[PDB]
């Protein structure tokens, strides 16, 4: 049972939920691979009983009759068919639990409170735009927001795969150039280019919010273009440095990732995808000072009058401030949910000792929880934390090509 | 071999020097222990062996006549004492090897030019003094700092250790009271008691330099008081802020880690100095703005005007911003060496790529590595790295108390 400290206060628990962690992880007793993004048939009735057994201890219903019983009939489903399908509250107690298991969500405070929207009965690319749009407009809520996720048909053998080929359903274009250099979003050039390769017509500028690329089994993919009116988008501008405004910077309102694999007592829905609200530093630090992402770092600091001649007078964290600084106004004036990084860990650390009560401990991975600017300046930076796989989960899964 | 990607790039390489692993650290593929901070002649023959294989290597020599004389008097030595002794430029290579294959450090870049100084013959606590006072003046060199490591007697069987009992050669107290609060540095509470209860006079400022606790073997250890013109001191200011003057902060020139055991080839040395210089966000960050340290962040924000009410308006992002402006003016004033986190994380990237070059790999502990403010404005936060444990090392031990 491994011994973790919080170095801040002195406090010292035991991860006694540790020992029951099933997906092997990277790591081995001679090297530490924890800061690697992507760690390099009757199996499925092992994998279907302990997601029921799950199930009934949570409500209080373990070891009496519709315990027994719906250990029955997924047998027999599973016997005659050789999958099985998830009751409506299951998929919901799923859909809780493999968030409550993401190492790398600090959003988990908030696990408890989910939208679940069922689209097991799909069956087309149009049945998929409705079920996605219905998604955003309810995620949106006029700037709301709410956690949601919606739920696409449990793969099977035989036939093809429901899939979101976007990495998110709102992304911005990524356009080349005479020089490969991207007008855009660096990170989306790829999918941009399948994009304008099956119809799509390339606009201009930064900002330009891409198609929908949605493929229902078997057949190519379909483009989507997304109504104007459900994609809210934020301008960015400064409290107090009236030229951040002219700068044209904005981003969008939903994070909602549409290429990760849920799976739920052995089976698997390529398509499920979830969102919740943005912690700020996502936005202005990662998407817009990445250097492989909008890369405005020294932009800002020039219009800041800053000495970038030299690192050490500071210009790029001072910048990278005043940046952050402009999202979470911009957000606030347009009443969109948003959180800093500051009120996000001190939640998390208040789900850490949730979660050690009721579950004796919380997989979690120190260098997605610890924020990408001010680390140290946050509690769970103190924190130690052990990594683990627990069923169900999210899971990354190849692109579909 | 793990492969490992530079997400910035795109580089992607293996660390085929993981496979070489002397010992095993804290992680398995059930659970990822990482971001804890604390994780027999035939041994002692085998470790003796690779690490002259080892040095024999660096000097083109593998396989030589000199080569295996030198195994095979080690091994004689062993039979007839159970021990055996460096010679002088196999320390100095062990000294240097064991700085080279520290995870934690970013400063490795620097491993070559490290200047060794042999007390093997120290013979009591008043020569141990003497050994160090020179160490600390030949290390800071009027600000103009060198890395220099002093190594003491190793472990032997019949005679106790060499310990030097603080556990950085300077370090100011930290004074309990009544009302519970620290005044002073609060990581130094307990060697603080130590000294006092050792018969030391205590100051009671917040920069008091400690005495020396030292232990000579099967001794109790001795006070020494360090001359104050030994100890080099930077007063904080800050370039714009002149009110930042008023706080009467100080902070000490050379980083002088004393607690540390050094291992090369099997043998042990429990005492061993060494030092460097400082990286800025180690003051400023961490040793100024930790709630467990000297916690100022919340008083120079107040005296800036921040609002301090509120988490989004980022004042604790703001005010540390600052502090390490301050640290940086203040050592460039006073042209004492100094390396701010962007020069740092810059110059380990270069190493990274001097060693895979050089052994096909690098071990670096990734959450040690990124600095505690603005880790993804650095380069570091962005490359994958794989942490192990290579020998020669060095290893923590406990306190001798
Ligand atoms: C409600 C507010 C939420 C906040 C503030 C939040 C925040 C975050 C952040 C900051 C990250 C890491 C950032 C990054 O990877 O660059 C993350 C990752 C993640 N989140 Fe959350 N999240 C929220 C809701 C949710 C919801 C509703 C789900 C799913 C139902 C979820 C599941 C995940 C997963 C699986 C990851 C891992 C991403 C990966 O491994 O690539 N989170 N979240
Ligand atoms: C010359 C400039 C140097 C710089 C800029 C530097 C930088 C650093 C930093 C920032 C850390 C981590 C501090 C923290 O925990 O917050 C560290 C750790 C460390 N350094 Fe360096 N260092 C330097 C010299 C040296 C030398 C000369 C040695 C040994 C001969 C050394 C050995 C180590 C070790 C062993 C650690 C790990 C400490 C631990 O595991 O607890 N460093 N270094
Ligand atoms: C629900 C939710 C809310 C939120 N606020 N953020 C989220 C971020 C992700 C995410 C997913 C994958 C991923 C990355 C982030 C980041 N790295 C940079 C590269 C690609 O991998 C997933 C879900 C989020
Ligand atoms: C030579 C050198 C130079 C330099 N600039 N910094 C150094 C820092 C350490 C260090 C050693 C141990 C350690 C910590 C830092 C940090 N944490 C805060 C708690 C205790 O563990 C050791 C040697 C350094
Ligand atoms: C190499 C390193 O693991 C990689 O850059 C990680 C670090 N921590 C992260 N943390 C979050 N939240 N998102 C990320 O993409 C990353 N990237
Ligand atoms: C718990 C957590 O791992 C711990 O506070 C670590 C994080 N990374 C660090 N990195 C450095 N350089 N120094 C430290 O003291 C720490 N502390
Ligand atoms: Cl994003
Ligand atoms: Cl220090
Ligand atoms: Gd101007
Ligand atoms: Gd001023
Ligand atoms: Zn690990």
């Amino acid at each position: 049972f491994p011994r973790v400290k919080n170095w801040e206060v002195g406090s010292i628990t035991y991860d006694t939920l540790s020992a029951q962690a099933q997906q092997d992880g990277p790591c081995t007793p001679r090297r530490c691979l924890g800061s690697l993004v992507f760690p390099r048939p009757e199996q499925l009735l092992s994998q279907a009983r302990d997601f029921i057994n799950q199930y009934y201890s949570s409500i209080k219903r373990s070891g009496s009759q519709a315990h027994e019983q719906r250990l029955q009939e997924v047998e027999a489903e599973v016997a005659a068919t050789g999958t099985y399908q998830l009751r409506e509250s299951e998929l919901v107690f799923g859909a809780k639990q493999a968030w409550r298991n993401a190492p790398r969500c600090v959003g988990r405070i908030q696990w408890g409170k989910l939208q679940v929207f069922d689209a097991r009965d799909c069956r087309s690319a149009q049945e998929m735009f409705t079920y996605i749009c219905n998604h955003i407009k309810y995620a949106t809520n006029r700037g709301n927001l709410r956690s949601a996720i919606t739920v696409f048909p449990q793969r099977c053998p035989g036939r093809g795969d429901f899939r979101i080929w976007n990495s998110q359903l709102v992304r911005y274009a990524g356009y080349r150039q005479q020089d490969g250099s991207v007008r855009g979003d660096p990170a989306n050039v790829e999918i941009t280019e399948l994009c304008i390769q099956h119809g799509w017509t390339p606009g201009n500028g930064r900002f330009d919010v891409l198609p929908l690329l949605l493929q229902a089994p078997d057949e190519p993919p379909e483009l989507f273009l997304l109504p104007p009116e459900l994609v809210l988008e934020v301008p960015l501008e400064h409290p107090t440095l009236e030229w951040f405004a002219a700068l044209g910077l904005r981003w969008y309102a939903l994070p909602a990732v549409s290429n990760m694999l849920l799976e739920i007592g052995g089976l698997e829905f390529p398509a499920a995808p979830f969102s919740g609200w943005y912690m700020s530093t996502e936005i202005g630090t990662r998407n817009l000072c990445d250097p492989h992402r909008y890369n405005i770092l020294e932009d800002v600091a020039v219009c800041m009058d800053l000495d970038t001649r030299t690192t050490s007078s500071l210009w790029k964290d001072k910048a990278a401030v005043e940046i952050n600084v402009a999202v979470l106004h911009s957000y606030q004036l347009a009443k969109v949910t948003i959180v800093d990084h500051h009120a996000a860990t001190a939640s998390f650390m208040k789900h850490l000792e949730n979660e050690q009560k009721a579950r004796g401990g919380c997989p979690a991975d120190w260098a997605w929880i610890v924020p990408p600017i001010s680390g140290s300046l946050t509690p769970v930076f103190h924190q130690e934390m052990v990594n683990y796989f627990l069923s169900p989960a999210f899971r990354y899964q190849p692109d579909p090509w």
